[PDB]
């Protein structure tokens, strides 16, 4: 079925939980043996969220190459993403090692450091220009260059230096700051505006390594971001945009990381975002919306 009318049909019939459970039943199950080794227990935030062996990102280290991070490679859309958990106190150096080794331009953060009164990830970037961070275990230096705070998100320019070679690179930090502590946003408008800002920066483009995207576990909000992006790109590429099947795209992405989209509310929100986004992209869109 098409998307917008399949959407109204699920709303009127109140069957979002059944649709979502079907996805959970059909999703791939692949081994994650490296994640479960005893030496990696303090490298995982949640015992039930692990990268598959076949798609995990390897650190370029001979002692321990493990990080909780997965490469999602979308062949028809020609986009790749790295989805990862929010960094832990003992993995902030590994996180920036991955950004460096994979040649990423951008980091997309979809959570706040504290939510619901508990810590959801480490404070892994510097908050003041004159107070840089040094990660001694991986030999990297990280400096805040500039910060632009807007009503729904903040963008930061960061400098990452490999202290071994003295090479430097500019990294862009895109921080969506207004996802509610409970549930999903009422409107997808600010989330879509944010997606378009990430796109406009070059961070998703083939001349760079894959974007790194995270929330707390790296499967829920993070899954919503890459699912919406890929579906909108496919609607632009294909002769028949109504052929894009969001449930089939989600199952393809779940071949590369478990658990993407954590609730039926997140599934409904993803449909809403793609539906509204497809109108702004256009044939029915103004030439001037790219400025909206
Ligand atoms: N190309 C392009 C494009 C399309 C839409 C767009 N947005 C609509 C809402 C504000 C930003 C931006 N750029």
């Amino acid at each position: 079925m098409e998307m917008e009318k399949e959407f109204e049909q699920i709303d009127k019939s109140g069957s979002w939980a059944a649709i979502y459970q079907d996805i959970r039943h059909e999703a791939s199950d692949f081994p994650s043996r490296v994640a479960k080794l005893p030496k990696n227990k303090n490298r995982n935030r949640y015992r039930d969220v692990s990268p598959f062996d076949h798609s995990r990102i390897k650190l370029h280290q001979e002692d321990n190459d493990y990080i909780n991070a997965s490469l999602i490679k979308m062949e028809e859309a020609q986009r790749s993403y790295i989805l990862t958990q929010g960094p832990l106190p003992n993995t902030v150096g590994h996180f920036w090692e991955m950004v460096w080794e994979q040649k990423s331009r951008g980091v997309v953060m979809l959570n706040r450091v504290m939510e619901k009164g508990s810590l959801k990830c480490a404070q892994y970037w510097p908050q003041k220009e004159e107070k840089e961070m040094i990660f001694e275990d991986t030999n990297l230096k990280l400096t805040l260059i500039s910060e632009d705070i807007k009503s729904y998100y903040t963008v930061r320019q960061l400098e990452l230096e490999n202290l071994t070679t003295q090479e430097t690179r500019e990294i862009l930090h895109f921080h969506y700051t207004t996802w509610p502590d409970f549930g999903v946003p009422e409107s997808p408008a600010s989330f879509l505006n944010f997606l378009f800002k990430v796109r406009e920066s070059g961070s998703l483009s083939p001349e760079h390594g894959p974007v790194v995207v995270h929330c707390s576990a790296g499967i829920g909000r993070s899954g919503t971001f890459c699912l919406a992006d890929t579906c909108l790109l496919l609607m632009d590429k294909r002769k028949d945009p109504s052929s894009v099947d969001i449930k089939k795209v989600l199952l393809e992405m779940r071949k590369f990381r478990m658990g993407l989209i954590q609730t039926a509310d997140q599934l409904r929100f993803s449909y809403l975002a793609v539906i509204e986004g497809a109108k702004f992209i256009m044939g029915d869109s103004s030439v001037q919306d790219q400025w909206k």
